[PDB]
DNA sequence: GGGGTGTGGTAG
DNA sequence: ATCGCTACCACACCCC
């Protein structure tokens, strides 16, 4: 299905695991809001809480293995390096098992890159996606978590991951013996309920330490590390980009500024708050500083104190940066129209209008090959964005699609140089019962 | 003090 | 072959 075919968006989203991830996450958040419309559902100043951060180990790889076709009968999850991917070369490894990771393979690597990490005779097993079973195993996960009746708040993070909060009465002497019991119950009940998937669990009294504890626990384990338990041994165990919020760009800046720390212990012994803030910015610097103390920042805590506002959707968009090869502006405009139709179907499902929209595009870099290394990839591009305030909030196709096509024209991208498009509704407006307006 | 725009970055 | 999405904080830099 080419990008000028009316079925392209349907086919692309059907095959895109990144689309599936975002849609699943959005749907879990909507369900949380719907199930909690009447309930208080939030941590109070008065609560002392424990965080149980629970997450499937190598989720797609595990499920796709447990569900593999007869052709993969013989595959051994504990001995073979297994990846889930569409392709054979410049195709993303969506998930890899811990055997593969023992050779240095990582989620997001191209199969082409991963294969070079393997010694002679060691063969990469590549399993197809099983999207519907990913969903079904997630359902079993979330159902088990609720049925245990041990959590005061269950927060969806993604298809395979939840932050679960237990409030501890001041009446009650929490102990790690009780926490280990709960961890082991959760792991067993989910292993049973999912027919063979494993989860790991990080357990702490901050979100950030629960996240690091989760990392330490993997694969197929649990780790309890409270602030009281912090030690050089703990911090020495983590790379810099194990901290939530530290990706590759922030890592690069930390390594430049602090002489290539090789563990969170190195960073914590070397940094100063002000140098940190200079390196990575004021809020991120404060976040990292607080994290290196085992403590959450104000922004991260909002999910505990006001989950309904955190989880409420504030924008709606689609992004298509793969398979984009148009010959003329007629075809670009029709695709923009198809994208607007899709977005408006979603906007109407949530009973909202929009007052502000954006078109963003990827354009081939002047010196970048027409056909990039990744088949149908966007390749190396320059990004361009323009937004427009609509005035009266609307859900009218005619208004929105017209302004989107106009936004496209102002960015000046020749159709044959286009490599990607995003269509965004940046501001959403409730629809109430009263619609009488002059 | 309040508003605005486009862009960087991260996560899963 | 191959399916490189998408929500949202923070930021720089503009206005008054
Ligand atoms: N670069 C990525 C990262 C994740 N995912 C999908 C596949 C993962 O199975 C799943 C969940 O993401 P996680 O980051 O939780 O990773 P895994 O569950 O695969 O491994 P881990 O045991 O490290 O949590 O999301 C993907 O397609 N591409
Ligand atoms: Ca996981
Ligand atoms: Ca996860
Ligand atoms: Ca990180």
């Amino acid at each position: 299905v080419a990008c000028d075919d009316p079925d392209f968006l349907t086919s692309y989203f059907a095959h895109s695991r990144l689309h599936h991830l975002s849609a699943w996450k959005a749907n879990l958040k909507d369900k949380f809001l719907n199930e909690n419309i009447h309930k208080y559902t939030k941590i109070t100043d008065k609560d002392t809480y424990i965080i149980f951060h629970i997450d499937f180990d190598c989720f797609f790889a595990t499920v796709a293995y447990l569900c593999r076709s007869s052709s993969f009968s013989a595959c051994d999850f504990k001995r073979d390096p297994i990846v889930v991917c569409h392709g054979t070369k410049n195709s993303d490894i969506a998930s890899c098992n811990y055997v593969a990771r023992s050779y240095g393979i990582k989620n997001g690597m191209w199969v082409s890159q991963a294969e070079k990490m393997l010694p002679n005779g060691i063969k990469l097993i590549s399993l197809p996606y099983t999207f519907e079973q990913f969903q079904l195993k997630s359902e079993a996960f979330y159902s088990t978590l609720k049925r245990l009746n041990i959590f005061n708040l269950i927060l969806p993070i993604s298809i395979d991951e939840a932050v679960c909060v237990r409030i501890i009465p001041d009446n009650i002497h929490n102990t790690n013996t009780l926490n280990a019991r709960l961890c082991e119950e959760i792991r067993q009940e989910i292993f049973q309920g999912t027919n063979g998937c494993t989860v790991s669990i990080g357990c702490s009294d901050s979100l950030v330490l629960a996240a690091l504890a989760l990392k330490m626990a993997k694969p197929n384990g649990y780790n309890i590390t409270f602030k009281s338990n912090l030690s050089e041994e703990f911090w020495s165990s983590f790379k810099l980009d194990d901290l939530p919020g530290v990706g590759h760009s922030t890592l690069s800046r930390l390594e430049s500024t602090f002489d290539s720390p090789h563990s969170l212990n190195d960073l914590r012994k070397r940094y100063t708050l002000d140098a940190l803030k200079a390196s990575v910015g004021s809020k991120l610097g404060m976040k990292i500083h607080l994290a290196l103390q085992g403590q959450d920042d104000e922004e991260s805590l909002k999910i505990l104190y006001d989950p309904k506002e955190v989880l409420q959707r504030k924008s709606l968009s689609i992004d298509i940066n793969w398979g984009i090869r148009f010959k003329n502006i007629t075809q670009v405009d029709l695709f923009i129209e198809r994208g607007c139709q899709y977005l408006l179907e979603k906007l109407n499902e949530i009973n909202k209008t929009t007052s502000q929209i954006t078109l963003k595009l990827m354009r081939r870099c002047k010196d970048a090959p027409i056909e990039p290394p990744k088949y149908m990839g966007m390749g190396r591009c320059d990004s361009f964005s323009r937004s427009s305030r609509l005035g009266i909030p609307t859900n009218e196709f005619g208004i929105i699609a017209t302004e989107m096509k106009s936004l496209y024209r102002t960015l000046g991208c020749p159709p044959m140089e286009l490599r990607g498009l995003a269509l965004q509704f940046n501001k959403l407006v409730d629809v109430g019962p009263d619609n009488n307006q002059l």
